[PDB]
């Protein structure tokens, strides 16, 4: 990417690495005893959120060093948040398709329910201060992406709740991602159903939409809304697949299907019309299991691939 760090940055306070747990942990993570009998390649780190004052847990699949200095893609859990089990660590091979493909890769394991936004209002069933956006796009890829010595290409991914999050911050910061994949996610947020699946996923959460966006239809849940503001996508590499999975997160099936199917409708005819192009997963399943979403990472690694001019 053209854009650097510390060209979206600003002046907010950087985040501190450190390779160790906080001496406070109470119990080790669920995810840990994956991470320790993977490649040594695979590494846990931890990453203080000034904004939040909250220890953030991630796991870093790191580059080898035979071609110098690689990618980074930030891969984000969907609901979950990697906070449980129905995380991309706990239920695919995520470790080992990616080691593979010599690329870093940075999976945040907290951050439950919380679109991955900085939020209108603190919550303390979700700890309190949500700043995941200030986090994620200023205070963690400077430190981060120098530790890591990449090549400064950098690439964005959700799913399910967080496939909102992926066309959003391309679009609140052009240019800083080559590329972007949203997998079975809802663009807009702020009509009345994609209002609703937010409603759905934030009360797994003991949320509400307006704590996070504020009222619907306001001015901050508008630019929130990544359908409205399609357009801004210009220029990034993009892969996209149907929403029917979105409805994961909440555990008729028919109605639900056809409902979050439209996310997927209005967005591909808005890039189509704006001339945006776009990789489109688009074939129905019979499921939308842990194997759609593995997929998933295969699908976008042609996105990926043709953005980061890998071999």
């Amino acid at each position: 990417a053209e854009v650097t760090p510390a060209d979206v940055a600003g002046d907010t306070a950087l985040s501190t690495i450190s390779d160790s747990a906080p001496a406070d942990e109470a119990s080790a993570p669920r995810w840990r005893a994956h991470v320790n009998a993977a490649d040594e390649r695979v590494k846990e780190m931890w990453a203080y959120s000034p904004s939040m004052d909250r220890n953030v847990p991630l796991v870093v699949i790191t580059a080898d060093e035979s071609a110098g200095p690689r990618p980074v893609i930030y891969l984000l859990n969907g609901g979950d948040g990697g906070e449980g089990a129905a995380n991309w660590v706990m239920q695919t091979d995520v470790l080992d398709f990616y080691l593979e493909k010599n690329v870093n890769v940075v999976i945040p394991m907290e951050g439950k329910f919380s679109y991955y936004t900085d939020w209108v209002e603190e919550n303390a069933s979700l700890g309190g201060k949500q700043m995941w956006e200030t986090f994620l796009v200023k205070e963690l890829p400077g430190p981060l992406e120098e530790k890591l010595n990449t090549d400064g290409q950098r690439a964005i991914a959700g799913m399910s709740m967080s496939a909102t999050t992926s066309l959003l911050f391309p679009q609140h910061f052009p240019g800083f991602y080559d590329a972007a994949a949203s997998f079975s996610g809802c663009a807009a947020t702020s009509s009345l159903l994609p209002w609703e699946y937010l409603k759905l996923t934030l009360d797994r959460g003991n949320a509400t939409p307006e704590q996070m966006w504020g009222p619907r239809g306001g001015e901050y849940n508008i630019y929130n809304d990544a359908l409205i503001n399609s357009d801004k996508l210009r220029g990034t590499e993009l892969y996209v697949s149907n929403a029917s999975g979105l409805a994961g997160e909440w555990e008729t099936g028919g109605i639900i299907e056809a409902a979050t199917n439209k996310c997927t409708h209005d967005l591909k005819a808005k890039l189509d019309s704006a001339g945006i192009p776009a990789d489109w997963n688009l074939r129905p399943t019979g499921t939308h299991s842990w194997g759609w979403w593995q997929d998933d990472l295969r699908g976008s690694w042609t996105t990926f691939a043709r953005a980061f001019e890998l071999e």
